[PDB]
């Protein structure tokens, strides 16, 4: 029983599903383990729709930082004077801000789209709710929530023309995923600004985490990390976001965060983990795909990849974050302590000790 | 039974109260229901006056944001070595930044000073206490919870001279609230610096909501707002303070925040607001003077005004929120998403739907 | 029974502990009084050290604010690159972020080196754990919770010679503090950059409270103090720091603080204590040596020397913090009252109340 680990299979609730897509909603970081109170504040959500497919206007009293795994999407945020689209490719990053109206398009004609958010609420710490515009005959709109006069006075109509046209109390769809025609996702697709190798610096356009050099790179994986010090939106939320492919074979060198709580979300793969806490404590867990495991502050753990696998990563209270690794060349910390120190700190020589730290001659990602 | 609606009938408890008048102060957010946990920091507080009269010398431990409702205000903020008087008209706000010790003074002759401040406590959440430096019938001056051998060498004197000064241990006054001569109305109120009209971003002297134009305005209601973004001491708090105006007959028409929980103060006249909430849920509540009401963000709500109306609205998660409208012309969201998405979201056609939604040719307010 | 009272002798609790020095944590805040809620996030350590010991190398998830009460000290802080050393004197103060590993050494060869320190837990509010690198018979080493498939992997090497050099299942040392030879603490001195003039406004350095003069200072004490105003640490921390000595028989006039919660520890000499609470609560305390102190947000309180007195204070939420006095010439709030609203306030005239506290001709500090 891993407190930091949540099974896939037991850990989300679905919150709406059809034959043209699923959300899901991880459960409550605290109320797994207590020891996550500061992770309170945040939810994990996954959405995956068919192809030509639209999720219904809405908005939500959480802010969004919602990136994509794989597929193309089409992120329309409407305003109430503009609007503004976004053509999303996979690795794209984009912050929803709380209570922004807005649907997502699949226009691809073939592929899926699995996108994992990552959820703020505003009124309630941890709890947040979904208002759909839309009628639906799973949901009703927040239209309804009102009553008929001040529904007539409001639209200056009487209750049946506004209940024919908006409501509809048969001729309203089955779910807020729907099919699109082909026509339509032509004519929808045309005015979606993209991203670019200009917008990992921007405020308001979608920015790809892999569209520059990762920090750690060789022959057995890779490490793209954007942190709050490059992009505004993320210094508003103090997030960093990375994605790590990891070999098979291969594993990601023992190593802490030095103030940074990590919410990791499999994307692609397996891998077993070992963290290390308070007399020590193993907390080893076998991760497969869509399972999530969180890393508290300034506790080493190991990553180790028993197939091809990439993972996405949220650092919460990331500003000035600093990765301290113990094994391997660069960026290592036990091999920066004085000499006649770690003759203290071990039972061994300075030549002793300083025989077993080099022997390792690469960085980061090693193989096994 | 709203959980969202609180009532002057049974929702105050007096902090005091005599002929002069009463500080009334308004339960916890978080007592009455969990869902406004996130409140939990602030209390709204109610003050009243009779004319020439004066609030004895206090400090609490808790930053104030105070919004003369009616009447006028000499207010006297002192410091460790100035002294601050700022004449206060209605519509004034101001800042108290907590353990600022102040005075307030009715100078007016036959009108009443009905002030409400929102109070952020500092040492516990939701919860401060007031300090009166004078020693009255109906407390003791917080120099008597020293020693009398403390007092002594701290002033400087023997004890009988400084309780016959100070404390008085029928000499002393009534209560908090005292009554004035007019030769001391006369004396105090000549040196208040006046709010203006280039105050309106001053991080000092007090700024008139109604001063500048009226974010929304018809012949039928006035929405007077300012924000974070105009005000130095609001984009401190992350606080915006709206004042509204209805015409009896006139409704808010559906609309709701982005990211802004609001405190709606009822001021003066008679409303029924509706909220709505998730299945859809409607809270309904029939408002008069001295209610309070909470809108959670991203959650919509019409004001109906049954009788001419003025309320303040707190604006709590203020930066960068927007107002989105259901209805009407200006700012209406349901009118900027794309067609052919109303086809797909209501069940009706996007000339059915363009036309429904084209008939309410007014915007903000409307009539009933 | 004062909740805001931490006797020394049953509010600590030993860590570790062995010949040369141990390591006390003083109990949680909040769980002695719900009063102090407040302060849920912050946790005091008490560090006492022999002469020519050193501290296994380690880290935290906390933050720490230390600060050397006495001896002189070698503070070492080793990032993925990059090593710092800090030779720290009485008086001086530094950060350590979050998560970063330190040793800490006593070059001295006869003084003791005692050492406070503020932490702000980054896991678990209040709550945080150390892990030791090092291998010592008290401890395990945080790589001990790696499995050997996963130890052997990432270091390159059999389970057999990683056992043998970093771990030991005798070799190991007895304690996180072990004595050192004296060429040791020789070779550990020699490249600590020392705190200055230059450092009271640098980002990393530490910097001497001491260091620049007192805002009070007269005949019977003085008073130091850094705000965040101008050091970038206590900013980002939003504190400040401050020692005061009390020569024995003087006091600390009463006053109060506007908005900062202050934690104080007293480190030599004893003082009595008054703090008054809300009809009013005085909450008295007589402290000795190592006591802690908790005087929230504006309430008033005095520091009563019954003996040369020193003492060091934190200040929680200080920015624009601003002190108040009662008594004595310099910042008096009492004496910054109109005269007119003077004769309200107390039973007794403006000339009556002008005479009483134009009597004690002293600031700050006056003699008992």
């Amino acid at each position: 029983n891993n407190p930091f680990y949540l099974r896939s299979s037991n850990s989300f609730q679905t919150l709406f599903e059809n034959q043209n897509g699923r959300i899901r909603l991880l459960q409550r970081f605290n109320k797994r383990s207590p020891q996550l109170e500061n992770l309170r504040d945040y939810r994990i959500v996954q959405f995956q729709s068919k192809p030509n497919t639209i999720l219904l206007p809405h908005h939500a009293d959480a802010d969004f930082l919602l990136f994509v795994l794989s597929g193309r999407a089409i992120l329309t945020l409407v305003n109430n004077d503009d609007r503004d689209s976004y053509n999303l490719h996979p690795g794209d990053a984009q912050r929803i801000p709380a209570g922004t109206t807005y649907y997502l398009v699949n226009p691809h004609d073939h592929q899926n789209l699995k996108i994992i958010k990552l959820a703020i609420p505003v009124n309630k710490p941890g709890r947040y709710d979904d208002f759909f515009l839309s009628s639906t005959q799973a949901q009703q709109s927040y239209l309804q929530g009102f009553s008929h006069n001040i529904l007539e006075t409001s639209f200056h109509s009487e209750f049946e023309e506004i209940n024919r046209v908006l409501l509809g109390e048969q001729r309203q769809q089955e779910g807020v995923i729907v099919e699109l025609s082909k026509e339509q996702i032509r004519q929808l697709s045309r005015r979606a600004k993209s991203s670019s190798r200009k917008t990992i610096s921007s405020e308001d356009e979608p920015f790809n985490l892999r569209s520059r050099n990762p920090i750690y790179s060789n022959n057995f994986g890779k490490f793209f990390e954007i942190t709050p010090e490059k992009n505004p939106q993320l210094r508003d939320l103090d997030i960093f976001l990375s994605s790590v492919d990891i070999n098979e074979g291969a594993l990601l060198l023992p190593h802490f965060n030095s103030k940074a709580i990590v919410i990791l979300v499999i994307n692609e793969g397996d891998a077993n983990i070992e963290l290390v806490g308070i007399e020590v404590q193993r907390y080893r867990a076998e991760l497969s795909e869509d399972d999530v495991f969180v890393i508290p502050a300034a506790y080493p753990f190991v990553v180790n990849a028993t197939s091809n696998l990439n993972f996405l990563a949220f650092g919460i209270n990331a500003e000035n974050n600093q990765r301290n690794f113990l094994a391997g060349e660069k960026d290592n910390v036990v091999r920066q302590i004085e000499r006649q120190v770690q003759e203290l700190a071990f039972p061994g020589s300075a030549q002793d000790v300083e025989r077993l730290l080099k022997k390792q001659r690469e960085s980061y990602f090693v193989d096994a």
